[PDB]
């Protein structure tokens, strides 16, 4: 570069897009409004003498039926039209086989990066570790890293020949290789690892904060993150704002001289970090998280309910809407295709599910345990929102039963944590949404205490390990359920309730409802 010259560099970022190429049902986000916003930024940045780099923290895949059924094709193409420069590979990039991910890499006109994922049989990288960019006459390297929780938490049959090495250790190596060979002026990491306040990752793999603290000071200008699905806007040193409000000031984290940023999920925001580079040094001069037509739900004095924009409305780019519409249309048609059949009614009438054990509870929970490899499972009966009629089943029928996009989760727990949890959960009452549906659970409750507690037909052993499935809602205290998210053994899978029930029905069909029919395994009084 030229000594004593100030370069202007604007870094844009998103992450955890999870199939949200289309806006949602209240008119928020979507890539069309993203495109309008980012196109306008590029012109402004250029008018002021600067350059743009646009990066993703990954997890493009998995979260919306119309995207998932088309292997995220609309998403990746849309990202081309927005103009992404690079992306980190996310754990949900491994939800589908490598055949599909390699096809995504060819759909994408930008690299999908990860330095830390190796083939076990050869010791070679499966992906490109970094990409180099020219902006002005600066050389900018972007390294990609992926959480090493991927393979403890994803389909084991996919990871026979795939190893996830510690990312922080990989970053130290790549930074040293880069600094000894290509010699970039600036290095940024796009990662998929997560932001934990003060590096308190608990039982998750270490994330961005721990990494930045482990690296040499200032060796990265910044980390563009993901996976935890947070707006990184600090309330105070080492503490994110809880309930960040769109359109407000957002101070990103800085740890050991390294900025750490994240833009939540689902294209809700485009993050914008403006930097000035002079004589080797990067200075952050402005940061903002820019809402993409995010709205707040309000009920005013008169019971008129609306969603109100936090910031001025961004118009949908028409060229992105032409690109995306045929996928949206094909996805909506794919929802009506038969995915299974049942030989009797699956019962999800509001009363039945809030009062007694139904065959819909058993079907949903089998689906959740099949997905997480769990031993047993519970949810709120008021999570079940409809029945499926005896006969053919479409994804659309399943979306009626599970329409609100909750996330399936699991927890590993001692037989004794099992006993303490099911105990307080069996205190929940009928005529109420909190009423527990259970699977692979048998007991007789009397006096708020459990007698003949059986997971899958065997008594519980207090020093045994058991895997429970449930929903994110129940796991974070919802329905006054005992919190599981601050426990060791907890894992948020990112898989959506309707997708999990649909997949389970597709592979189990045709269904024989008698295997799902409750035979009095749980009872009270
Ligand atoms: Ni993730």
């Amino acid at each position: 570069y030229e000594q004593d010259k100030t370069y202007k560099i604007t870094v844009l970022h998103t992450n955890d897009h999870h199939g949200h190429f289309w806006r949602n049902e209240y008119g928020e986000y979507g890539l069309a409004a993203q495109k309008t916003l980012v196109d306008g930024i590029r012109k402004e940045v250029a008018a002021e003498g600067g350059s743009v780099l646009l990066l993703s923290g990954g997890d493009i895949n998995t979260g919306v039926p119309e995207s998932d059924l088309q292997d995220a094709e609309p998403d990746f193409r849309g990202m081309n039209l927005v103009g992404y420069d690079a992306m980190a590979i996310g754990n949900h990039e491994f939800d589908n086989p490598l055949t599909v991910l390699r096809q995504q890499e060819k759909w994408a006109k930008f690299p999908l990066l990860s330095a830390n994922i190796y083939q076990k049989s050869t010791g070679e990288r499966l992906f490109k570790p970094w990409a180099l960019f020219k902006r002005q006459d600066l050389k900018i390297a972007v390294i990609g890293l992926t959480t090493d929780d991927t393979a403890k938490i994803g389909n084991p049959e996919y990871f026979t020949d795939i190893e996830f090495r510690k990312p922080a250790d990989e970053a130290k190596l790549v930074i040293q290789e880069l600094q000894q060979t290509e010699k970039p002026d600036i290095i940024i990491a796009a990662t998929h690892m997560g932001h934990y306040d003060n590096g308190e990752h608990g039982c998750n793999a270490p994330g961005d904060v721990e990494m930045a603290r482990a690296l040499p000071a200032g060796s990265l200008a910044m980390i563009v993150g993901g996976h935890s699905q947070d707006p990184v806007c600090m309330a105070a040193e080492n503490k994110k704002q809880v309930d960040y409000v769109p359109g407000t000031p957002c101070k990103p984290d800085q740890q050991n001289g390294i900025w750490i940023v994240q833009a939540h999920e689902w294209g809700k925001y485009v993050g914008r970090a403006d930097f000035e580079f002079r004589n080797g040094e990067m200075k952050m001069v402005n940061y903002q998280l820019i809402p993409v037509n995010l709205k707040k739900k309000v009920t005013w004095e008169d019971g008129k309910s609306e969603r109100v924009l936090y910031t001025p409305e961004i118009a949908e780019n028409q060229q992105m809407i032409s690109l995306l519409s045929p996928f949206q249309n094909k996805g909506k048609a794919q929802l009506e295709v038969k995915i299974g059949e049942t030989n009797g009614r699956l019962e999800g009438d509001r009363d039945k599910v809030r009062f007694v054990q139904t065959n819909m509870g058993r079907l949903i929970l089998a689906a959740q345990m099949d997905r997480t490899g769990a031993d047993f499972a519970v949810m709120s009966g008021g999570g079940i929102r409809d029945s499926i009629e005896a006969g053919d089943i479409s994804y659309k029928n399943v979306l009626k039963v599970q329409p609100f996009g909750n996330v399936v989760v699991y927890a590993d727990m001692t037989g004794k944590e099992v006993i303490d949890y099911l105990t307080a959960v069996a205190q929940m009452k009928p005529d109420s949404g909190a009423y527990p549906q259970f699977a692979n659970v048998s007991f007789v409750a009397k006096d708020g205490k459990l007698n003949d507690l059986k997971i899958k037909g065997e008594p519980v052993d207090p020093a045994k390990t058991y895997r429970m499935a449930t929903l994110n809602f129940n796991a974070t205290g919802g329905d006054g359920y005992p919190r599981l998210d601050n426990k060791c053994g907890y894992v948020n899978t990112g898989f959506i309730d309707a997708e999990v029930l649909k997949a389970y029905i597709q592979k189990s069909s045709p269904l024989d409802v008698s295997v799902y029919e409750p035979k009095g395994e749980v009872s009270w009084q």
